[PDB]
């Protein structure tokens, strides 16, 4: 379990962020509550302002949406940094224009995440 941590991507040093239209982004580092997260225990991704769960699809799109039990909102942490998606087995990544999305695992390190 964790509460209010920064998510960072290890290539970009962009930092997940979210808002309440449930859109997923990276974004330079700013010390605000959207760009921190918490995990109850459940699996869960949970944003630190809005509340809204961290989910994803197979076509590979990332977005937050309200916490429902399934899951497409569960996330697997491994200790190499992988952020990999339940339901689909796609890990999270981005890129340096700060979209995030998710792709099967490639080993870059652009698909690793920095978590505390
Ligand atoms: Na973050
Ligand atoms: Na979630
Ligand atoms: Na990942």
């Amino acid at each position: 379990q964790f509460a209010s941590v920064t998510i960072r991507n290890a290539q970009t040093g962009r930092l997940l962020d979210s808002n309440y239209n449930g859109n997923v982004y990276t974004l330079p580092a700013n010390g605000g509550n959207y760009q921190r997260w918490t995990g109850p225990g459940d699996g869960t991704v949970r944003n630190a302002q809005t509340g809204r769960c961290l989910d994803s699809n197979y076509d590979g799109a990332v977005y937050t949406l309200p916490c429902n039990g399934g899951s497409y909102q569960k996330w697997l942490f491994y200790s190499n940094g992988y952020i990999q998606n339940v339901e689909t087995g796609r890990v999270l990544d981005s890129n340096y224009n700060g979209n995030v999305y998710t792709l099967p695992a490639n080993g870059g390190n652009y698909q690793k995440w920095y978590t505390g």
